[PDB]
C-alpha cells in the first residue's frame, strides 16, 4: 500500500547523457547508437535568441564546431543536420550504452518521467504530464535544456520530450525527439503565453481508484451521475470533458474496485462543487490529475 | 523555475539490485562489491513470522539455500551471516557495477530516493523522508522488501534504508544497511503502532523558502515572531519544535531570499492558524515538509 508520484528507473537514461557545446552555449544531448540529439538553440547565442534565422546560423557551424563529451570523453564529429527544432550529431562511435528505444509523440494527459542534466550530468528524475495546453510543469534551470522525457516498457525506453525552454509563466515547453514542439510554441524569445491549463479529469478519476484501493474512501458517496451531466460540472471547473474513450480505459479501475466509472465521477462531482472540506486524499488536499489510468494499474501491481 | 518533488537519478543503485530467494520466499537484495545484504525475514515461511527465532531459523540454511540471481545469472553463495535484521551472503564475485557508497543512519526529517524493486528489478523511483515517528510513507507491495533508500553527493552513494514491513495503518518500516530498524519497530507480524507524526517544520520553512524563490509570494506578511512564540504555534499544531540549529540550517535560503527566518516562521505561523483560504503554493493545497533545506538549495542551483 501507499500511492506516489513514482517516476521510471532512469540508469537507461543516464547512460545516454552528453554534454553538447557549441560556441559559448553547453547543453545536454541524447546519444543513442551513433547520432547524439539536442536543441538546435544550441547554435545560438543570447542576442540571437530574440529572432534566430536558425538555417543561417547553421550555415556558419561545421562537424568541429559542436563539442560533443560523455563523462569526460570526446566523441568526434562527423556529420551534423536539423530536424525540425533538433540537432542530430552524427558520431563515429555507437553508445554502448544504448537501450532498446523509440521515439514517441505523446498525448496531452499522458505522463512520463524527466531526467534533469546540468553538462550532461543527470541531477535528478521526476514524474510529469504533457498539459492540455501542451506545458510541462516541471524543474528546470538554465542549462537543463537537452534534458528529455520518456516511459518505461521493461526494456525499452519510449523518448517523448525534449526540453527547450521556459515560458514567462515559469511553465516549460519543448519539442518530441524528431523536434516537433508539443503546442504553439516556438524556439524564440518572444510573447508566448500558455492556453487555459484544464485539468485531466481521466487522470482524477484514475487517482481516486488508486485513493480508493489505498484505504482512503471518506469520499465515496451514495450518488451516480451520466456522462452528459458530469460534463456540465467539468465544464464549469475547467475540466477536461470525459468520454466513452476515458469511461472504458478506467474499466480495470472499476473492476477491481467495484465501483463503476459514473458512480466515481458522482464522487468527484461532489469534491468539485463542496471541495475537500479540510480533508486529504492521498496524503493531497487537492485533486491530483498527473497520474493516468495505467500508471494507478501498474503502480498497484508493481510492474518492473 | 518550477518546483518537484525530485529524487536522485537511480542508475548506480540499479545496477546493484538483485533477487534473493530462500525457500519459498522472494525478496530483493543489495549486491555491493563481494556481498549482498537483504531483510533476514527471507528464511521465514509466512507461518515462521507470527514470531520468528531467526537465529533458530537461520541454523537449518545452508549458503546453498539462498538463491541469488542478478539480471538472468546466478550468484555463487559462499558465506552467509546475520548482522541485526539483515542477511549479509558473501558472494564469489564482486559486483562489477559497484559505485562508490557509503551506509548511513539518518536522522529522522532527513529525505532520501527509493528505488522500489520486484524480483530484483526496478519498477520505480521517488523521494521520501523518515517521519519523525522512524516511518516512511512509502509505495511498497508484497514483494518489495529489500528495496533500498539512498542519497547521492557527486558519485558516492549513502544507503540509508532498506523496507522491511508494511504497518496495519498502511506506513512502512525498515533498517539502515547494518540490519538496526528505525524507530521501534521489530521484523515480526504483530501490533505495531506508530506514534505521532510530527510535521518536519524545518522542511516545511526551507519548501516556503522554496515558494519565495520560485515566485509563490502571497502568503509573505507584515509580522514577525520569536522562537519561543513560534514554538507556542508549532506545539499546538503538531509542528517539531524549530531550534537555532533548524535557523542556522536555514542560513543560505534566508540570504538568498533576504528573508528572515524568524519572518519565514511568522508567515508559516499565520499559515497554521488561517489555513491556505483554497489557494496554492508550488501546486500544493497543503504544507509540504519532504524537501530539506539542503534539497531545496540543491534543486534550485543544479546540482548534479
Ligand atoms: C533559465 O532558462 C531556462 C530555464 C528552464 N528551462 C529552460 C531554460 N532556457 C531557456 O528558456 C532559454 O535558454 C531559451 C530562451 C528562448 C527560447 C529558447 Br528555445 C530557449
Ligand atoms: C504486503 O506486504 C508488504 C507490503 C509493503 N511492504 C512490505 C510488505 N511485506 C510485509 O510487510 C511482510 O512480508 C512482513 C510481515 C511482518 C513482518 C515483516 Br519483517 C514483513
Amino acid at each position: 500500500s501507499g500511492f506516489r508520484k513514482m517516476a521510471f528507473p532512469s540508469g537507461k537514461v543516464e547512460g545516454c547523457m552528453v554534454q553538447v557545446t557549441c560556441g559559448t552555449t553547453t547543453l545536454n544531448g541524447l546519444w543513442l547508437d551513433d547520432v547524439v540529439y539536442c536543441p538546435r538553440h544550441v547554435i545560438c547565442t543570447s542576442e540571437d535568441m530574440l529572432n534566430p534565422n536558425y538555417e543561417d546560423l547553421l550555415i556558419r557551424k561545421s562537424n568541429h564546431n559542436f563539442l560533443v563529451q560523455a563523462g569526460n570523453v570526446q566523441l568526434r564529429v562527423i556529420g551534423h543536420s536539423m530536424q525540425n527544432c533538433v540537432l542530430k550529431l552524427k558520431v563515429d562511435t555507437a553508445n554502448p550504452k544504448t537501450p532498446k528505444y523509440k521515439f514517441v509523440r505523446i498525448q496531452p494527459g499522458q505522463t512520463f518521467s524527466v531526467l534533469a542534466c546540468y553538462n550532461g550530468s543527470p541531477s535528478g528524475v521526476y514524474q510529469c504530464a504533457m498539459r492540455p495546453n501542451f506545458t510541462i510543469k516541471g524543474s528546470f534551470l538554465n542549462g537543463s535544456c537537452g534534458s528529455v522525457g520518456f516511459n518505461i516498457d521493461y526494456d525499452c525506453v519510449s523518448f517523448c520530450y525534449m526540453h527547450h525552454m521556459e515560458l514567462p509563466t515559469g511553465v516549460h515547453a519543448g519539442t518530441d525527439l524528431e523536434g516537433n514542439f508539443y503546442g504553439p510554441f516556438v524556439d524564440r524569445q518572444t510573447a508566448q503565453a500558455a492556453g487555459t491549463d484544464t485539468t485531466i479529469t481521466v487522470n482524477v478519476l484514475a487517482w481516486l481508484y488508486a485513493a480508493v484501493i489505498n484505504g482512503d474512501r471518506w469520499f465515496l458517496n451514495r450518488f451516480t451521475t451520466t456522462l452528459n451531466d458530469f460534463n456540465l460540472v467539468a465544464m464549469k471547473y475547467n475540466y477536461e470533458p470525459l468520454t466513452q474513450d476515458h469511461v472504458d480505459i478506467l474499466g480495470p479501475l472499476s473492476a477491481q474496485t467495484g465501483i463503476a466509472v459514473l458512480d466515481m465521477c458522482a464522487s468527484l462531482k461532489e469534491l468539485l462543487q463542496n471541495g475537500m472540506n479540510g480533508r486529504t486524499i492521498l496524503g493531497s488536499a487537492l485533486l491530483e490529475d498527473e497520474f493516468t489510468p495505467f500508471d494507478v494499474v501498474r503502480q498497484c501491481s508493481g510492474v518492473t
